[PDB]
């Protein structure tokens, strides 16, 4: 599980930087979360579990409840936040977030 690989604690203050809406960026997020320091194996494990629909992409509504995977009552993220999310890590011009994309925004 996600608990498996971050500490809660971390988690906890990822999600207290973003509160207010329109604070949401991904590289503050993935920053603090401590996913940054994490291996390609454990970043992948992470993956699986933003995927809810097994697509192997994100896309949709997996963006607006991307916080939700972390902790289920955090808020959606907006319209202008899943745009930079997305803005951030797609490099193929398919609207969806691969594998190899989020290694690569994760790491970034
Ligand atoms: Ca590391
Ligand atoms: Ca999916
Ligand atoms: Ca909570
Ligand atoms: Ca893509």
């Amino acid at each position: 599980s996600i608990t498996d690989i971050l500490s809660a604690e971390d988690i906890a203050a990822a999600l207290q930087e973003c509160q207010d809406p329109d604070t949401f960026e991904p590289q503050k997020f993935f920053q603090t979360s401590g996913l940054s320091k994490m291996s390609a194996s454990q970043v992948k494990d992470i993956f699986r579990f933003i995927d809810n629909d097994q697509s192997g992409y994100l896309d949709g509504d997996e963006l607006k409840y991307f916080l939700q995977k972390f902790q289920s009552d955090a808020r959606e993220l907006t319209e202008s936040e899943t745009k930079s999310l997305m803005d951030a890590a797609d490099n193929d011009g398919d609207g969806k977030i691969g594998a190899d994309e989020f290694q690569e925004m994760v790491h970034s």
